[PDB]
């Protein structure tokens, strides 16, 4: 990879790590598949195809457009998904305790304490196999039923990012309802990622992917309420969605829409209402992005590049442990990003533990993984150069630079080239 | 700059840490043991062959007709000068009187059981600002009378920012020692730098530095160099005494002990102590060359603590960065300078605090090299960009960018 000098220069003015490099400085960045933190090429051409759409159909903008595939009567746009969950938890009516979550996408955590939940319960999975992210049910019925009557809601991420995007099946979440029915919880589903899960769960059951569709309504239909971060599968630049069955539920985010207004912008909210309709082309992203996670899946592993295994909705997560296995290094993540991003050009980004104890109260293992996460619109051939790149690099026998932290944001220094007392000190 | 940046985050934000044959333009030293510029080689090769057409022996140092002792020793360094110097002082260990005396000087002293707390005041102003308080001395050595096992005086004073003492003052600090009875001792690493500013002052041609030298030296009882600031030379020290007790003490340590440094480094120290045409054309040139350096600076609007100067200047960080608050402002307009010219200063704090960067220079160096640093120093001083703050974190500090450390790692 050409440029070497420029990217040691961009990390040493970012405090040796390039998650706080600019997106639109990265040659090619993996840090996340959201648009709302890019800006590629082809975000452009995609606005402007939904505003020609949303100028045919004379959509208004106004509320969300009644939809096909998403079963609820009230719908409400928000700024972005961590504004839908935080309009949600903001007008939940009932009494406010514990919200029991599959390893919920860190905005949830801190809008629920917010908001007086309780999210110190994270739920196991069944981690390995093919639906890796499937909810331990006896750990769930263990949950609901110490905590009677002390459980505002279950939090429910599909393809769950802290799970490294592997899905949960239909089957798995169709028991996970019927415990929540039978007690009388209600379902919530952060639904960011789930038509990617919908679209695993058809491949995996040997149908067409146009059949996401029929799986994703199902799997919608069993939650009370849901929300969307819209910026990570329909093919927008921002924004979010908060859709309910609860008419109190319902009627306390309609209130809380009067007192604040609408957001976003009405041209912003054109633009999300095409999105949302025109199912082709969220359905033709959302295909190609997931065949495209397991096309560089298979050219890493076939390169020898060791990752968690799969599939995965929108990521792969490469494994540090394994890919420096004789380099004992203080921070292997932070060290092997700068490395990857020096070397090749290629920004990832830190992957954080999923938080669920053991049985005795114990914290797991600590893993050293890094998320190589792919946008909607990403062309596979740059994703194959880059496991290319990637794989040249695992097998290069170079040190890596250990670098030490300054007592995913933190700030790092080398310590090679300092005098021995500093580099003890430090 | 995009290299230089990347050179500075990988050695703690601090110029200092960075190699020196890995700095674009070092000005952080003159001493050429702590430097390995291109114009070295040539040097050794040129003193060793004169070492082998005069075959020399390097078993001592030579006779010299400048260099009024009788005893005179090589050693591997002006610090291991110092120690062996201190080692074999043979009188009570007491006090010892100095004009802020070199750094190893101090160290050396105290592991040697003297006392160096009492520094000598200078007169800071004048025609000679480097020259010691008379009437201080005179307080000095009548309270610590007794006490006194020397007074020790480094001329061209690097403590004052390579300003010269005059022959006048130091005969004057002689007259008082030996009315007492105290030797006197001279740090003379750069004794021919001052010698020249001296002949200078004086109007007298550059050729009579040797007999201002010699007037010098003759007024100690022994002296000490590190040779590699005036002689041109990768290393090595010198002790010379006129004390016959003295003189024993040193012979019989380097009997135990071996001499140093090496013989072929010795016979190129012999050829360069005998050699004095080099030695004058280059402390010549060096002086006139910070002379011509501070001039470009002063017609850039660089601001410099005074001179005339030997072998450095002393720029003024209060006055070149004005305006908003930096919490480290020597360590962060060196990262700032080199950043911005590839030159590298060091900091200097030698005796309300004043913050200076003093950019030296070494022998050899090329005036051309100098002026085009003037002129790249005159620009940054000239652009009104704010210096980026530094923040240390927790001598030769390590620093972080203040703007790029989050709340907390702040606190
Ligand atoms: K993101
Ligand atoms: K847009
Ligand atoms: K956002
Ligand atoms: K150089
Ligand atoms: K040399
Ligand atoms: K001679």
């Amino acid at each position: 990879a050409p440029d070497r000098g420029p990217r040691l220069a961009r990390l040493a003015a970012h405090g040796h790590n390039p998650v706080l490099i600019p997106h639109v400085e990265v040659e090619l960045d993996l840090v996340t598949d959201s648009w709302a933190d890019r800006a590629d090429p082809w975000q452009r051409e995609r606005t402007r195809a939904l505003a020609d759409l949303a100028d045919e159909a004379g959509l208004t903008g106004e509320r969300p457009p009644e939809l096909p595939w998403l079963p609820f009567a009230h719908r409400f746009f928000a700024a972005s998904g961590r504004a839908a969950e935080e309009r949600l938890c903001r007008a939940w009516p009932g009494p406010r305790g514990r919200v029991l979550h599959n390893s919920a996408f860190p905005t949830w955590l801190g809008t629920l304490v917010e908001q007086g939940f309780d999210p110190s319960v994270a739920l196991p999975v069944a981690g390995a196999g093919p639906y890796a992210a499937d909810l331990d049910l006896d750990a769930l019925d263990v949950a609901l039923d110490r905590y009677a009557d002390g459980v505002s809601f279950v939090l429910v991420e599909t393809a769950t990012n802290a799970h490294g995007g592997a899905p949960l099946s239909l089957d798995n979440l169709r028991a996970v309802a019927r415990r929540t029915r039978a007690r009388g919880v209600p379902l919530v589903l952060d639904a960011t990622r789930l038509l990617d899960n919908a679209l695993l769960v058809t491949a995996a059951s040997g149908r067409p992917a146009q059949d996401l569709w029929q799986i994703a309504e199902d799997m919608l239909g069993l939650a009370q309420a849901v929300t969307f971060s819209l910026s990570k599968d329909f093919g927008v630049d921002g924004g979010g969605l908060v859709a309910t069955t609860d008419e109190r539920l319902a009627e306390r985010l309609t209130e809380r829409m009067l007192e604040r207004g609408r957001e976003p912008g009405l041209s912003a909210r054109r633009v999300l209402s095409a999105a949302l309709l025109h199912q082709e082309s969220t359905e033709r992203l959302v295909t190609r992005r997931v065949a495209d996670v397991a096309a560089f899946r298979q050219r890493l592993e076939l390169g020898g590049v060791p990752l968690v295994p799969g599939p995965t909705a929108h990521c792969v997560l490469l494994d540090v442990d394994k890919a420096a296995p004789g380099t004992p290094l203080r921070h292997p993540v932070a060290s092997y990003l700068s490395w990857i991003y020096a070397a090749t050009g290629v920004r990832g980004g830190p992957h954080l533990a999923p938080g669920v104890r053991l049985t005795d109260g114990s914290e797991p293992p600590e893993r050293h993984l890094i998320r190589l996460a792919v946008p909607l619109g990403m062309e596979r051939k740059a994703l194959e150069g880059a496991a290319d790149r990637l794989a040249e690099l695992v097998a290069d026998p170079a040190p890596v630079a250990d670098l030490t932290e300054v007592p995913a944001l933190r700030v790092y220094h080398p310590t090679d080239a300092l005098p021995a007392d500093i580099r003890r000190a430090l």
